[PDB]
């Protein structure tokens, strides 16, 4: 039985691993995606709402 657990929550800390890993990565995409954006939009002209 204390096996059993052991094995269950080494499995269960592998997949919260490897979840983190593509929320980082999945994070760092979309933040030089903002910053591209930003250096294309600085030619020509504001207005309003």
């Amino acid at each position: 039985l204390k096996e059993q657990e052991r094995t269950l929550a080494l499995k269960l800390q592998e997949q919260e691993q490897l979840l983190k890993e593509g929320f980082q990565k999945e994070s760092r995409i979309m933040k030089n995606e903002i910053q591209d954006l930003q250096t294309k939009m600085r030619r020509r002209k504001a207005c309003t709402i």
